């Protein structure tokens, strides 16, 4: 906090008394259904040291959650997005550099609780025949309790090198039919991986026996809208004022297959089955303060 | 709070009615993968007593979480970052001084709860043969409950001397596979240190039997992005207006080795195995209000 | 709240339409490792009655947590900071006076909860031979639950007299290895004071058997950064416009010794073993609105 | 809330477009250790109807927590502050009046919870000899739970008459050694009042066997800093423009004595033992807008 | 929320670009100890339709909690305030009207929770003689939990007619000596109403055996400070510009009597015993924008 140093709040910020020429570019890849978008802003403050440029790759990525193949009632498949990714890269011989990026890895906290209990007991037993009995007892108990919050999808920031920076979204785990949370590597010897399982021993058709997309998480079927911000700085005395950028919106799917062995349904997961990449190259003109492509 | 003294809020702050010449420097160490960055700001308020300069060493440090060595299925190793560090130092004969630093040690709180319970009981027992029995009893219980929040990574501020100040990030403990939180010194006589253990008695290959990086904390594999702020003040009447600074982004790793003894997997940890340091020297020109290197 | 009286917020504050000449002084005591700092601000509002001056003794104090003496494996010592202190004093014959101070003693609250429970029970017992039995019973229970938050270090404000004001930080208690919170006066007949105890009956060397500094609280090893604010007012018609101030950053340590009696480790604490004081005298010139020393 | 009536926020406030001549007075009573302070502010808005004056009696009161008398090991005494008080009074024949006061009595809330439980049970018992037995039972339970927050010190506002207004701080109850909260009237037939008791049956000296001041609440030993605000209004056409005020900072202590009867320590409390009052008379000049004394 | 309609926040408010002539009136009724106060404000916005006037009857009402009569040790009485009231009324033939009032009745919410539990059990019993026994059982449980917050004093708004509007404060219930909350109609066949009962079977004098005022709620003994706001609007073309207002601060007490029957103390409550009213008539001059009386 800039105010915790006695520095007046906002003194160290940049962007005062300057005109920023923003813009927008929208392009849709019908083949992959990735409504990618970039929102940039040229900031050139005379009090600064280098020209600035912030790229907000808002865009949007489809879910692609459907049964790709069905083979009778014996077995059927299913493809779902395991992880979403978006990254920005620059030419190796280029002069511009990546400075900052808002969504970054953050430390996680977990609660903890220890319980210690003492106890005592004593009773008198008697009956019609006049027998009298006694009982004295005691007990101790110790208990450790740990709780934490684990989101279904956990955003991560891949190691940002100078020339390229890339984010990532993965599938931590999901809760199905109010049962214990499952994940890709969850296994059960009898049923197997029950992540996307409708009924344990249903008699319906193989393809029909799948978890409803509405019940599952919104990202899987309805897509995930990203919001990542990066800032690019380039020296104001550079001989060449043209820069090239590349934007990637790759998405990784998985294969989920149900198998009827003799009585119950069995499920198996094949992580990293298909990968779809949609890369477009943009051009930057620092002199004209415009990104067009 | 400046407002709790009846002083109008922000009156004691510095930076009003002045022009601040900010800047930026970005350099990447491919050898160590440390995308270090410094964001400075020259504040020279005539109402102040000394020139000011705030260095925000945002930067970023890679994770370097991989199996460095594998030796068949008998055993395999693993290297992970135990602690991240970043510090700023000045020449001993220099005249500038360190004034403040935002992230600082903070007191920690823990809950507490004491429980006391009384009880009474009485029942009548009878059967077909007409036997009637009685029972009177009582019990007491006392319970102490203590809970607190312990983050996986706990930031610390090393003893800040005048010439140098240094922060630190360490590995408090981690939760594995929803089991009890482990740490570097955790030991189990049968299995041993089970921090990064995939399966207790899995039959897979030695190298494969490791916790997935996605399951583990984000910092270990995807790196840690620091945000530390320091302010440097130098007298306005100093004969020499040039100052030299040094920035360090050292990172410490550890060695984790799994051993198959006869049936189960055994794990051992060797703290402070390797250390990587990447120091760069910057130059400060108070007269020109610019940091270049 | 000034707004709860219908007075417009901030009307009663002081510091409007005036120029404040702030400053800074930094000095480091290598002998004691106390990076003391003072940040002042001269406020002289014509609408006010007396000149004002606020001293923010931010500074910083080292931890000094190390094993001072080791004597073989039989026993070893340990010195840790029991309490931190910082206070401001004025000459007895001086004319300036202490007005206010932000961090002040605050009331503490504790939860409370009373539970009352009734119960009834009735069962029928029968067997193969046709015997039928009955049982009717009842029970009552009363329970008192009390929980509160107790920080490890509890800041206190010593009785502020006109000429001097002094704060204080003490060691309330600590939680070790997720066990019951201990404190200086905690005693156990078998083991003794187990505050800084690594293992109850470890076979390692005497000096090695100590709690890791990382596990313990951050203040003990990495130091404590204070932030206390005071305001000094002096009459504007005083004949002499020069004032002298004294700043103290005294820190108190303790001695902790482990003793191996026959099988287990025994620990004893000797409170108030050593005291370190580092006092520097500053000079105030109200006429020139500057503090220099 | 002025905004809940559709009136623009702050429209009804007073203090706009006016100059307020604030001030300060500091005086210390070494005899009683009461660093009393008054911070006033003259508000005279032409749009208003009467002149205004707000007195903020911040000040500070010492704790005075020490063993006043010790008589061997048989018994010893102890004096602690039972209640703090501060009030403002005006001459009976005066014309000024008390209008408002910020800290005022507030309603208190308490939680509540009712629990109802049904239960059923049935088991089959069998042994090697083939005997088969059954058991069917049921139970009901009702539970009332009530919890609330009770601070150690509870501020109160004495009945404010026109000429004088007075606040009050009392000792609600305290928690000792993590045991049940005690208070002045708490009594135990065996031990007695165990409020400030160190050990139930300790063998140390009578004077030494007292609760450490650090463990007890901060107010008792380190003093209590008050913050009460009052506003005084006087007609602008009054013939006499001079007004006299009186400020009181009375503090009430108590006597606590431990008695060793035969084996254990016994404690008794004598409420309202001593009272200390420190009254100073200030003078107000509405015409000159200044309070001096 | 005016901003939820897309209307810019504060557009519909009234009071912009206008001068408000506020005021104040203070009068104390020594007979009843009711430090009544009214704070008004004349708002006349040309963009408005009618003249406005807001009356904030802050004032303050004493508690009057004392033992009115004592008759030996056999029995004694006690008078406490059951309910506080404040209302504003206008002449029937008057033309002004009541528009709004801030403190208004609000809906109350209560939590709810349903619990369902299944259970199974099975054990094997064996002894030295080789007898082996078994036991299999199961159980079910259902539980409804409801909790809510009930303040001791619950403010209410009486049916506001055009000519008069009146608020009300009543005594919902109180918690005594950490026991179940009692109220006026609470009855116990053995002891009776135990609201203000010190000891169930104490041997002290009848008058002394009362709950300490400090333990009870602050309002009962130390008084209640009200804060109610009303706005009065009168047409700008009215022939007569003078209006009369009446302010009432009536307070209702109760009689509480303890009776020693043979062994224990018995308590009875007589609701609505005495009523005190203190009405003063104010005069309003819209033309001069002043309220004087
Ligand atoms: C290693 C040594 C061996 C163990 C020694 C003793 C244990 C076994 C004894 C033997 C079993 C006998 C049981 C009797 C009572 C048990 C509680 C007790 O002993 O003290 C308790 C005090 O906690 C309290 O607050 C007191 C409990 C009742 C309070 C009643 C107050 C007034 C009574 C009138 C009521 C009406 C009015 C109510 C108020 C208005 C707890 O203390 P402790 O138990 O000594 O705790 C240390 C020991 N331990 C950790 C191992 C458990
Ligand atoms: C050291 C001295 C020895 C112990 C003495 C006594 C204990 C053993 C006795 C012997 C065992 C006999 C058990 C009988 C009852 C037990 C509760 C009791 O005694 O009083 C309880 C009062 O708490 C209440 O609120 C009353 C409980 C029922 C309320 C019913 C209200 C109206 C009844 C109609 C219902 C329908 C309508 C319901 C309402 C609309 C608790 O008080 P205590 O228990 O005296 O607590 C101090 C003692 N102790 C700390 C050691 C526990
Ligand atoms: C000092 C006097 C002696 C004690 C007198 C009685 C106790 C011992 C009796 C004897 C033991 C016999 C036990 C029978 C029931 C116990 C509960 C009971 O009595 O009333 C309870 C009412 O609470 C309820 O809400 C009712 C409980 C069941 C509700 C069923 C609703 C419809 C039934 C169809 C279900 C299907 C559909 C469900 C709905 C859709 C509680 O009231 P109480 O218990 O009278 O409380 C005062 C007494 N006490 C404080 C001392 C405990
Ligand atoms: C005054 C009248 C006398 C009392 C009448 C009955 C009580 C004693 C009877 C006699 C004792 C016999 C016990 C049998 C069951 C007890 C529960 C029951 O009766 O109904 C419960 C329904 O609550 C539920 O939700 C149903 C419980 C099981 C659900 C199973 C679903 C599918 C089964 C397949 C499982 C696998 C798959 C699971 C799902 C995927 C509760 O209703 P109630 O108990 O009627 O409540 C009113 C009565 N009472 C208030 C007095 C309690
Ligand atoms: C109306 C019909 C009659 C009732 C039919 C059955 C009840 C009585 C049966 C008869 C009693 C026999 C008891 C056996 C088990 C009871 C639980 C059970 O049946 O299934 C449970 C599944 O919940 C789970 O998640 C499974 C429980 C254990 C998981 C173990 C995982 C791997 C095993 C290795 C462990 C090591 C590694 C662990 C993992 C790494 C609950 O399902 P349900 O009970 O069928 O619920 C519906 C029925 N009911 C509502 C009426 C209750």
């Amino acid at each position: 906090a800039d105010s915790d140093i006695n520095i007046k709040t906002g003194t160290t910020d940049i962007g005062s008394n300057t005109t920023v020429k923003t813009g927008d570019l929208v392009t849709y890849d019908k083949e992959n259904g990735m409504h990618k978008k970039v929102f940039y802003s040229f900031i050139d403050d005379k009090n600064h040291n280098k020209k600035l440029l912030v790229i907000r790759t808002k865009g949007t990525i489809a879910g692609q959650y459907r049964v790709y193949s069905e083979e009778g009632a014996n077995k059927s498949g299913l493809a779902w997005p395991s992880a979403f990714k978006v990254q920005l890269q620059l030419p190796d011989n280029e002069v511009a550099q990546i400075s900052d990026y808002y969504p970054r890895n953050s430390i996680d906290t977990k609660e903890y609780m220890s319980t210690l209990t003492y106890g005592f007991n004593g009773n008198v037993t008697g009956d019609d025949t006049g027998k009298i009995g006694g009982l004295i007892g005691a007990n101790v108990s110790i208990g450790h309790t740990l709780k934490y919050v684990q989101p279904d999808f956990k955003t991560i920031l891949e190691s940002p090198t100078d020339k390229k920076v890339g984010w990532k979204v993965i599938f931590n785990n999901m809760v199905n039919q109010n049962w214990g949370p499952y994940d890709r590597d969850s296994w059960n010897p009898v049923y197997g991986n029950q992540l996307f399982m409708k009924t344990r021993n249903g008699s319906m058709k193989a393809a029909d026996n799948f978890l409803d997309p509405n019940k599952a998480s919104s990202l899987l079927s309805s897509g995930f809208s990203p919001d990542f911000a990066t800032v690019i700085t380039m020296d104001r005395k550079a001989s060449k004022q043209q820069t090239n950028i590349d934007v990637i919106y790759e998405r990784v799917r998985d294969d989920y297959q149900l198998h009827w062995t003799s009585t119950n349904w069995k499920g198996t997961n094949t992580k990293d089955k298909w990968t779809d990449r949609s890369s477009e190259r943009y051009k930057i003109d620092w002199e004209k303060e415009e990104m067009t492509n």
